[PDB]
């Protein structure tokens, strides 16, 4: 069937077609909603490789060409041999812009098409996975304008060789359990920080200290490194009239960089292949600040602004959250490093989806993830319907590596 | 089946069986979710069924299932429908079926206090005068001078489907919208149309920016007819803020009596079609959607300007902070006033115990999380962090179309 979209802000409604090419399942059924759920053989992947080459040929005009159909023979008798394929160049780059383009819980995807790709298939080894990622973290952070990218190593075999980064992000900060119970640093990486030390890293127990970077190659024991610290770009934050906000000494990084999941292109399943672009305001202002279970610093805050916080409904909270997100802009721009709000993300992907729409028949959309955790209704995405469904390529879960290696 | 919820700021994890009782579709597929869709005359064939799963709940709610009084009642109204087609609830029946389809009401976050509801049966009435009548009484009832009480009201049940009685206002309770011939709008633009039809009935409008519609009301099928609420029982706040002194001069109040009145009751298979309900404000709808949603009042600007923010950029994020001291203010006016609201930390957070205590003595909460989660400060809420799983369970409330869309004018 044919559904329909509406804003209920401008009324403007939208059909969505494209939802009809959908083929994973979305956790839901006719019964029930799972919307708000965090994670709801030869045979098998030749038929995936003729859906992707399929859309491919399709995407350069050359839908039933005899290159289309010499290609689909090519890869049909490369399976048939050696049960894979290998992509080329052309369809690796169109692969990872559209797991992109198919990222419903992503708000920044208008960029999808201005992704750099870096072929990482030739790596062998960890020192090699470092050497690629130092190339990508420099590339990406390009001294505070950044530059989406993403770096793909090789592609599963028989799941007994896989590549894989164990930290999350490919830049994020320590977290410790302390004797007072309390935790130091990010409580939200305690466990990767004692894998770290559980394997050699030498932390200094600080509130901010960026992690090493665990890489494992061909299903070998991940290898811890150092990025170069000059590598790391780093923001400290103040706000734009409260000069005590400085003594909180508090700071961030500027590279958002998923290092965990799962790129899946044509059948393939590329298992680390980190990607980063750059952050929304509120990911770390609302999210890695104010979270109860992050950095949990609304207290403290509220306190220097010395309101109320008595009662709940003085709304100190609020008040104070919208200030600290005022010092995340402030000092990212300041600093010039690359920063984008909620409000002018939103309206960014409003558009975008206008374009998928017409250019696409439809954009998959997760609303429960596109919504800013923050002055939801006052950015244009609350107020706008959204069809979220599974499209290929894409980005997808994996369990922590932690849990799945045999050492 | 089992179905696992967790919470990913406590780690708490919970099971629900809950949903295996539920009926009704979700507009959602194993391909597609349609979680944030605003939305996606029976005949004796499908309404016994529909009687016994509802008598079977009340039965058992009341420890008396298998008794002999729940086989006669049964029996009682199998009869009744094979010989009537239809049948009549017990007030008994009425009021529990009532407050379940609060109980069940998934997008509704105050569900903490569903067993506590008055229900005013109103089904002997016959006439819009008689409506009006039995609307005043709630309206007081409810109100109670500030400290409000949560109540609805239940007119006479659909029949053929040709002699409804509908409220025709969406809520008891609002304020006219004008369109000016210079393409803007006078009061709330989302009562605009209703407004309108108040006009072609023959209603004066006072042409302001918070006139308190008249009520339309119909009965039995027939054409509605206006009413004007006594001014002394609708319960306005004049909106003041705490620190900032010129807040009073924007000219802002708001009612306190919020009462759904376009909304469908079914009970057994049963349809009402006329049942407005109230409850009391949590500050965010009023603060945040009434006045700041760009389609509303909108007055993030005229209030942003009086405070002197940076409006020349978004990322000074001039909205965000108009929007925090609006909110401040409504819950300060009322609160002031004495008049019952709650605050969305508040509110999220007894949602939260309430479904807790829901998963363990029933066994599930059916809850929209797109609804649930306030319009302003999500993540600080614990419901943000809060799994979901929506369903539906009856009895419910329902949507149903615009009356003046479907009625067939006498
Ligand atoms: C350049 C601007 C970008 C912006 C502003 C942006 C913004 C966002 C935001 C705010 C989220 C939610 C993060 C969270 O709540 O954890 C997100 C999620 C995501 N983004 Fe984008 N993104 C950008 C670039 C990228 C790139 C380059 C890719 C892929 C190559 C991408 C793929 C995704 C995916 C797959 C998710 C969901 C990850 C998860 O489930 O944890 N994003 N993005
Ligand atoms: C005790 C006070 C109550 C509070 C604080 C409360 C709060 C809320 C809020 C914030 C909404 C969302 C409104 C919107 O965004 O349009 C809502 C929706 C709802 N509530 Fe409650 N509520 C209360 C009492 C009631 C009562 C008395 C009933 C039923 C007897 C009820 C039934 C529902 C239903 C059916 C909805 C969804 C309405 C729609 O879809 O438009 N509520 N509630
Ligand atoms: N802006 C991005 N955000 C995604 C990464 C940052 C996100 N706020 C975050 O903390 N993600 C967690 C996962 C959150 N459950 C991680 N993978 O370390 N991505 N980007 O490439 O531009
Ligand atoms: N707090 C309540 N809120 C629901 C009613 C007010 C809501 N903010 C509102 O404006 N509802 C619109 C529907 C909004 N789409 C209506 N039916 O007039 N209900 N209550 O019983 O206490
Ligand atoms: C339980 C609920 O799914 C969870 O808290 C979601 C809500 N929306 C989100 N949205 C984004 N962008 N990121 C998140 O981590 C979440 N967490
Ligand atoms: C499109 C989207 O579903 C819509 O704007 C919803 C979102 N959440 C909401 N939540 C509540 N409580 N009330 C609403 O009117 C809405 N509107
Ligand atoms: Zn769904």
């Amino acid at each position: 069937r044919f559904l329909k979209v509406k804003n209920w802000e401008t009324d403007v409604v939208l059909t969505d077609t494209l939802h009809l090419k959908s083929t994973l399942e979305t956790g839901c059924t006719e019964h029930i909603c799972m919307g708000s759920i965090m994670l709801p053989t030869k045979d098998q992947l030749f038929p995936l490789a003729k859906e992707f080459l399929d859309q491919y040929y399709s995407s350069i005009k050359r839908f039933g060409s005899k290159a289309h159909m010499d290609r689909l023979e090519e890869v049909n008798k490369e399976i048939e041999s050696t049960s894979t394929y290998q992509l080329k160049d052309t369809e690796l780059i169109y692969g990872a812009k559209h797991a992109w383009r198919n990222a419903s819980r992503c708000v920044g995807r208008i960029q999808w098409s201005k992704l750099q790709v870096f072929d990482a298939r030739d790596c062998t080894t960890a020192h090699g996975m470092f050497n690629y990622i130092c190339n990508h973290v420099k590339y990406a952070t390009n001294k505070g304008n950044l530059r989406s990218a993403i770096t793909i190593f090789p592609q599963r075999t028989d799941g007994k060789h896989d590549f894989r980064v164990w930290n999350s992000q490919l830049i994020r900060y320590a977290g410790y359990k302390q004797p007072d119970g309390s935790t130091l640093g990010d409580p939200a990486n305690v466990q990767f920080t004692e894998i770290c030390i559980q394997q050699g890293w030498k932390a200094p127990r600080g509130r901010f200290d960026v992690l090493p970077l665990l890489l494992q190659a061909n299903g070998n024991d991940p290898e811890l490194f150092q990025i170069p610290p000059e590598l790391v770009l780093e923001v400290p934050i103040r706000h734009p009239k409260f000069d005590w906000f400085k003594d909180l000494g508090l700071k961030w990084y500027g590279l958002p960089a998923v290092s965990n999941m799962l790129l899946e292109i044509g059948g393939l399943e590329f298992s680390a292949c980190p990607f980063s672009g750059w952050y929304m305001g509120t990911e770390i202002g609302v999210r890695d600040y104010c979270d109860n279970s992050r950095y949990n610093i609304l207290e403290e805050v509220a306190k220097k602004m010395d309101l109320d916080m008595r009662k709940t409904s003085s709304l100190w909270k609020d008040q104070a959250l919208v200030e600290i997100n005022i010092a995340v802009l402030y000092s990212f721009q300041s600093d010039k490093v690359t920063i984008v709000d909620h409000h002018s993300a939103t309206e960014s992907f409003i558009k975008h989806m206008e374009n998928e729409y017409r250019c696409r028949g439809g954009c998959p959309a997760d609303w429960v993830w596109i919504v800013p955790p923050m002055s939801g209704s006052i950015t244009p995405v609350f107020h706008q319907e959204m069809l979220n469904y599974r499209l290929t390529p894409s980005f997808e879960y994996q369990p922590d590596p932690w849990n799945t290696h045999v050492w």
